[PDB]
């Protein structure tokens, strides 16, 4: 492992990141989380001098938000911090955002404004992860760090793969309920797998065919996610779903614990498909900018008319 | 697992940078052959932490490494490996005597100054040039590494060095040998202690001989020799002869009080080691080998020729 990518912005996150696992390897895990975790925060600068000159740029930082509340909700999520590191430092993130180089993991690019979001609602979604025992269609956000290299300053932070790691999705769907129309542009359009929005899922006439069972799980799950974002007065979020064709093609198969947005279809589907569904893009505040409680809704009723 | 705490900040602080310096290491290629620039080379860590890990740590602190990939290819040389240097100086805290002791007694901590980091740049590559040449054979100290800490406002410089004496075996007496420009002999102060350092004359009016057979003494004052003809043409000098000596029944005797056979030692450990010979008085073990080698003579007194003979020929007058 030398970190060596064409990014210099990618390797210093790869850096960032080993240095920061490694780090709360000699940090002992508390009982608890108190309310300086939520403020605190871990700066690194280096500048080398004809050193690993040829991995590396020479000159930069690394800075991680709250390293001790992240760790926790990666242990709360069913992660591994040494498989987290391997995940994201093995080998480069790939742009499409982009991925881990073993698909497990998101890494986008945010605003400053975008982080402190992230800490105006941190401490009321940790409670709320410790709340629903780490059961949700949220977000999972497992790290945020700011990087400085060549004079380039940039936010990122790191997410939970709404789809598998493994089974390839034919079609994705960003849906939110708009009223106004929301269709993918000829230039998303002309992708290999597109983008789709509301009113293609429309006139596509997609259907997603899950059992009574669990629709009842995830539209109770859903419902909870979303008063809470109502309740913090965040919007503008989307439901995110990717398409398996298991025809396409052990064939159907995928493990809940990796995949662990994954619902089989209705046995009885015309199609055999798998699912992949979740919430992304909750950090959108009322006072920045219909309101809340009513996007909520909308968005609530427009899952259940396709289901 | 290990939180690098001390009572002393620049402790903790050498603890964990020796901790990112080899790790860091780990992500950088082992090059065929080192280059002018490796020479000249550092890296510069500065940490800012806000309310995260302030039990163990200090906060903000900075760690510098001087000449990284030198001082990897010397512990190679040496025959250490990174990972076991890596848990002597960071598994627990370097104990203090001023010097400090690695936990595991295989390494000594020094604190320096400037000028010092600016003469081990100096000599550095004709130091790592005679360290190929002699196969890593030598009585010369081993510089494994050399560091800048700043912590709470303090600054202070550091060099690694391999320890002369044994890990296991104790030493009950030792002696820092130079000869010639005397009165020298240690303090009342000093010879308070539980372990002084003596002089020359302490080693003289104490009658303390050294007890080696006939060829182990050739080997010894045949590298010794290579070694201060190599100082002399640096043009250093005011450099040591640091001897310990183990004294088996002593080390037993303090022992019953509270698998090697007493007074045996792992020469590929203990390096400096010597045993005594078949006729010795008492049973020991010596340990003998040159420190303090960083005084350029540009800087009545001697030059450094001078030096080196009266050195010798001291040494070889004692054994
Ligand atoms: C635009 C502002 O974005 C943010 C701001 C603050 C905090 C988080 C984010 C953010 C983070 C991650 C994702 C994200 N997550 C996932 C996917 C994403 N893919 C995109 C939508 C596509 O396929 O087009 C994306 C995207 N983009 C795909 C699959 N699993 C998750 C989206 C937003
Ligand atoms: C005064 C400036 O000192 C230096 C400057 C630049 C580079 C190196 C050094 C330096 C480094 C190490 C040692 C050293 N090494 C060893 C011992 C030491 N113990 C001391 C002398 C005692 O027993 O009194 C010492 C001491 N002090 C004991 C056993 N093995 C090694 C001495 C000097």
């Amino acid at each position: 492992l030398y970190f060596q990518s064409m990014d210099p912005l990618l390797s210093v996150l790869m850096w960032g990141v080993n240095h920061s696992i490694n780090e709360l390897s000699h940090v002992q895990i508390p009982v608890m989380l108190m309310p300086d975790d939520f403020k605190a925060y871990s700066k690194i600068k280096v500048d080398n001098h004809l050193f690993n000159k040829e991995n590396m740029p020479s000159h930069f930082k690394f800075k991680e938000y709250c390293p001790m509340v992240f760790r926790n909700l990666r242990e709360r999520f069913g992660i591994d911090d040494q498989d987290f590191q391997n995940s994201l430092t093995r080998s480069a993130p790939l742009p499409n955002f982009h991925t881990s180089y073993d698909k497990r993991y998101i890494i986008k690019t945010i605003t400053s404004e975008d982080v402190a979001e992230m800490h105006n609602i941190l401490k009321k979604y940790h409670q709320y992860i410790v709340e629903c025992h780490g059961i949700t269609l949220l977000p999972q956000f497992l790290g945020m760090y700011r990087l400085n290299v060549d004079g380039v300053e940039i936010y990122v932070i790191v997410t939970r793969n709404v789809f598998s790691h493994r089974l390839s999705v034919y079609r994705k769907y960003d849906l939110k309920g708009s009223t106004v129309a929301r269709e993918a542009s000829d230039k998303e359009k002309a992708k290999e797998l597109p983008t789709l929005k509301d009113n293609d899922f429309i006139n596509e006439g997609q259907k997603i065919y899950i059992d009574d069972n669990n629709k009842k799980v995830f539209l109770e799950k859903l419902k909870k996610d979303v008063e809470f974002l109502a309740q913090l007065k965040l919007m503008d979020y989307s439901l995110l779903v990717g398409i398996h064709d298991v025809e396409r093609a052990a064939p159907g198969e995928f493990d809940p614990n990796i995949d662990v947005y994954g619902i089989k279809c209705h046995e009885n589907s015309p199609r055999k498909e798998v699912y992949f569904m979740a919430i992304i893009d909750i950090l959108t505040h009322y006072d920045a900018k219909v309101n809340p409680e009513q996007y909520s809704k909308r968005f609530l009723d427009f899952i259940g008319h396709i289901l």
